[PDB]
């Protein structure tokens, strides 16, 4: 019947009502944050469902508290300490059993539904889930549109009564939208007393993406499955079971970033031998052709390509194509000189003339280079400097025809060399009905991870579901998008608010990392689109959106004037020891440092919102007795995101654990902090 | 602008209507077959479509006449012959080009719609293709229920004015999977018959990346009009200039006999496209099979799970539920009993991990192709096979899960290599996953395409029961060696009404054109393990063998059966599967199929008769035999109290020899016919 965390801040109730239907309740430090919540199921072409009707038949009891070592990660050791009450339920007449498993953590709450082998429940369809968040009032959310195709949104804040009227704006026009009072997970909040809720899951395996639909009379969140392209959620056979579903609360903001949960939560990796699994720092044939300087394609002569007819090598140049030869050598050169582990190339393949709007099954093979593409020349030459190339694969929604080439595609990577590939899904996903986050496409994109692995090849998926942990079972999804990254900078109309940053890791990052593609030096690029940053926001980028996989998005020539300031993206690492949250609003700023794996050197970063702001730092988390230089990466007095981008300072002075720092950012500004120890 | 068949048989008119609608009629021997018929395309969001409004831009004449030979036939060399009219087509307003193109050879029409590369028309969806049939009057027809899922139906004949009345009747339920569309909607290939006595099949040839047809006839003023199969999204063509569609095929006779001997369904395909052939083998097998179909067997290996999950339920660790077949003891039976009789392999069904689960429960991890179950020794008993000089055939039964078969495929097909399998049986049992989807559309047709193809990369061979019935595609694939795609012997044993006596004198004129069935025909005990009955005579099942054509042929009753008829069973022992020659000597759809076929490299030959509801005697000429030369003739005849009723195991034996000057006469049951092989002395 009742739960507490191990700390004792959280009491979590179960209980029946009336008429059978099972309800939680959760209370944080003697506060409700989830007040009275019904759980279960509406299914299909079913009297009665699996909503009410239930007896408690057992509950159980245990703890668990041991450490495991990611493969990657914010810090060198995680700790999973819970305590767990499961609860099997057993309906009246149908007698159909249900357990519901609550695991309360000092980070917050999770608890999913299972059900075992029986009689009277084998195969059946959810309708709908009735899993309930019933709010203590009307929080402020930081908060996305609730859409089955696309998470690329701007975020609004607002209360939790204005999404309503809210909704005819933050919807911008692959996106199908359900109600005019749904949003997508991870969502945050936080109280008009201070308290800070996160409604989101993990291990969304075998099952169809959550979304969260809002009463906005009593302020109760419900589930709202994604429909498959027969309008069902969730094709299930017992025994079988659902994700958790997470609540992940604190009076202190810094600790939501900190949380280990959603990762807690999921099944220890499947991956036996994982040194092949290489955080990667990167740069690309890309910017170019998301900025309108080059394109994708190859030539203009067709008004449609058709592969193994239309022919390449006889074919008219555009002369716009990015992926020369000779281009992919210059970023090659420019990877080697700087340190930089690889290389991205997009439009390498035949196919791009078409590969956006068509609904085209056999968009592209995942094989057959251009002609002004020699795969095996790039490879040697990338090879013989110490740097890799990724693969790209997009697959403009194309899901069978990606399957059916992924084994010969994934060979070829092997065969010249390529260990990670970035995937995509642009477009609506075909055949026409069928959704981005269904149960259906989720299954394919797990199949993508688990044959890439196979292969020892990492995965970093545009375009897929929102991450929910996966990583810690399958460390090879080294990363998604998954959500409005910095291309939207490159697409004009409001591109990314000021304060994006800020609330991204708030909301997106629960559940893994995110290929932000920062480090834009330019912010007023080919096609006229204005980038909504500083240059200092861009090097703590590095650091403040975390992740195993980071790009330097922009164009060497860029970087090459800006040579002072690019030493930091240079210099930062990409995987850690451990890390420290500094300071934290969502939608506002956050600050946190990291230290490097395997060094005694730190990295710092802060984002900054709207409001420009004095921060001030405590240096605590360096080592005592030791001094450090410090270079400080900053915006200048005068910067700011619209109008003076490029004004930054850079200057160094020497700290030590008692130092204590002072840094005005501007709005939409930021900055960058290396420490090195003094010799 | 006007367009003959090479024999001067044939007269086909284009014109433009008024309004610019595009018409086609063909006329035979002076009279109207097809009368003046409309063409194009209804396309979705779309202002105007390809309806009317076009003007010819130019027109192109041609000829062809060569021979090919097909790797496995009815006949060693096959004539191609017909005079080609190509029609451009310009649309005023948008001026969007399309191609009409017409071949006439002796044997009737084809025409197909072909959209060149343009600047106004790229992507486009067909929302109904607007291709006309206008028939000259009421005509017999010998058809099936319009359907995106089953073809598996008994067929009926009527007047085209009685399709309506008849259709609550000929659309039977209890099918796994089936989808109806109109009350006067109707299967290809359709084959009719004229008051004044042509013989009429609407088919189409070379179904390759788009829609299968269906016919919905307006029964007013008799005008048959393309119903294409939607897909899951309801459309009816993803297309992309440059594009194409399938042939629509006009086969037309005064001679019955002439519909079955046509290969314009073939000839309108094109050529092999695999290089070396001798991998492809005509095939006479056994199996493990009709046990599980009349319910003597299960093709599960236990019953104490309410489901399984592959990967999680420990089949090493069940109970055995004691009724399954494919135990390995079971097939060695098969196996020795195919080695003893001469015949090349066995098929064995429910050898893998999965069928507790494969019927009606619309579950896509249904099947991995590749694990055994624990009471079949798969290494052994393809040793067994290969060590008594036969082969196992690999069934590869998808249970509607398309995605969890191709993403097993690669693997199976591997697995089929390492074992020494060439051939495979697949299955599309239940609801194509994911719901919504149908058997036909584009989307699955591009599947079984690619089956196929990927099959012949690994040099195997394809039997695919519930695809897309077939339009000729064997010429440019000839592994595939059969479909089902149809109502087979299997609904002998399903009790209702089982298969009308009269059924395989229709499937020939129908079913069969397009490329063979595996029918499994051979049963010579009629009341099986089910109570079911087995509507033929053991005379008839003889003689399947040879009005049946297929390069795959089975014997699907027991070992048991045939040994205890074994005066009987020599006739499918001495029976050939390829021919360098055929000739259909009687034929009337619904009522009887005669013919005599040369088995391929010697000089002897097999003939069959099958008759349908009403008893008859035939009366054949044996000049197809060589001028001056004496064969021994054996006759397994039906004897003269026989029926497919009450008496279906009654026949007679007897040897005579015979020249080509001899006559024979020789009376069929009802449901019965006669089998004759001819050696030379
Ligand atoms: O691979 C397994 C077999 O699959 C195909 O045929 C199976 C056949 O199953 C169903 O028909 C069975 C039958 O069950 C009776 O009890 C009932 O009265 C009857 O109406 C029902 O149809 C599906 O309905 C049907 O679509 C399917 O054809 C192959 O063709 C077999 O050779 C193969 O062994
Ligand atoms: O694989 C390519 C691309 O795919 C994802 O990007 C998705 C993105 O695609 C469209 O926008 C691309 C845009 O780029 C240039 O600016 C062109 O010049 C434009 O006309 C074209 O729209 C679409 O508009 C977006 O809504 C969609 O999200 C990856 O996320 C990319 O990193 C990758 O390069
Ligand atoms: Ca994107
Ligand atoms: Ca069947």
């Amino acid at each position: 019947s009742d739960l507490k965390s191990p700390d004792g801040n959280f009491l979590m109730h179960f209980s029946l009502e009336a008429d059978g239907t099972p309800v939680y309740k959760l209370i944080y430090k003697g506060k409700d944050v989830i007040k009275a919540s019904k759980l279960g199921f509406t299914l299909k072409n079913d009297n009665k469902s699996l909503l009410n009707d239930f007896k408690i038949e057992d509950t159980k009891t245990s703890s668990f508290d041991e450490n495991w070592k990611p493969v990657w990660g914010e810090v060198s050791s995680i700790r999973n300490n819970y305590n767990e009450l499961a609860v099997s339920l057993s309906q009246k007449e149908t007698d159909r059993k249900m357990i519901i498993r609550f695991r309360l953590f000092d980070d917050g709450l999770g608890f999913r539904y299972e059900f075992p082998q029986q009689n009277n429940l084998i195969y059946f369809t959810i309708k709908e889930e009735r899993t309930q968040f019933a709010m203590a009032g009307d929080h402020t959310a930081y908060w996305i549109p609730g859409d089955y195709d696309t998470q690329e949104y701007n975020y609004s804040t607002s209360k939790l009564s204005e999404i309503r009227g809210l909704m005819e704006k933050a919807y911008t026009k692959s996106q199908t939208s359900f109600s005019p009072t749904g949003v997508q997970t991870s969502l945050m909040m936080k109280s008009q007393d201070g308290l800070y809720i996160n409604l989101h899951e993990a291990a969304l395996i075998n099952y169809s993406c959550m979304h969260l639909n809002l009463d906005d009379k009593n302020f109760v969140f419900e589930s709202w499955l994604t429909p498959d392209s027969h309008g069902d959620k969730g094709k299930m056979q017992a025994p079988c079971k659902t994700p958790w579903r997470t609540v992940i609360v604190s009076d202190d903001a810094r600790n939501i970033l900190a949380s280990k949960l959603t990762y807690n939560l999921n099944e220890p990796s499947k991956i036996q031998e994982t040194s092949w699994i290489k955080p990667t720092k990167y740069v690309g044939v890309w910017w170019e052709m998301i900025s309108g300087k080059s394109t994708w394609s190859y030539t203009d002569e067709f008004p449609s390509v058709q592969l193994g007819v239309t022919d390449f090598s006889k074919a008219k140049p555009n002369r716009k194509h990015g992926a020369t030869t000779a281009n992919v050598k210059r970023y090659i050169d420019f990877a080697a000189k700087n340190g930089f582990d690889a290389v991205l190339v997009e439009g390498w393949n035949e196919g791009w003339e078409d590969w956006i709007g068509h609904e085209k099954d056999y968009v592209f093979d995942f094989v057959t280079p251009y002609p002004d593409f020699d795969i095996k020349g790039l490879n040697e030459y990338a090879h013989a400097k110490k740097v890799k190339l990724i693969m790209h694969h997009e697959t403009s929604g194309a899901v069978r025809n990606y399957e059916r080439h992924m084994d010969a595609a994934y060979k070829l990577m092997k065969q010249y060399g390529y260990d990670a590939v970035k995937s995509g899904y642009v477009g609506n996903i075909l055949p026409l009905g069928e959704t981005h986050y269904s149960q259906w496409t989720n299954n394919h994109y797990q199949y993508a991870i688990e044959k890439a692995a196979d292969y020892q090849i990492m995965v970093n998926a545009h375009e897929a579901v929102r991450p929910t942990g996966i990583a810690r079972t399958y460390p090879n999804l080294i990363g998604n998008e998954a959500a409005r990254g910095t291309q939207y900078q490159a697409f004009g109309n409001d591109r990314n608010n000021a304060n994006h940053v800020t609330i991204l890791p708030f909301t997106r990052l629960i559940g893994g990392p995110m290929d932000y593609t920062p480090g834009i030096f330019e912010m007023d690029v080919t096609n006229g689109s204005h980038v909504n940053a500083t240059i200092a926001n861009q090097l703590a980028l590095y650091v403040t959106m975390y992740s195993p996989l980071q790009m330097a998005a922009d164009f060497p020539e860029n970087y090459e004037r800006f040579a002072d300031a690019f030493q930091f993206i240079k210099d930062v690492a990409v995987d850690w020891d451990d890390s420290r949250y500094l300071e934290a609003e969502p939608g506002q700023y956050i600050t946190v440092a990291r230290k490097a794996k395997g060094t005694d050197n730190w990295f710092l970063g802060n984002v900054n919102g709207e409001t420009a702001r004095v921060s001030n730092i405590d240096l605590g988390f360096l080592e005592k007795g030791k001094k450090y230089t410090a270079v400080i990466y900053a915006d200048a007095k005068d910067a700011n995101y619209k109008t003076n981008t490029q004004a930054y300072t850079i200057r160094k002075v020497v700290v030590t654990s008692n130092s204590k720092l002072s840094q005005f950012s501007a709005s939409g500004g930021g900055y960058a902090i290396s420490f090195y120890p003094v010799a």
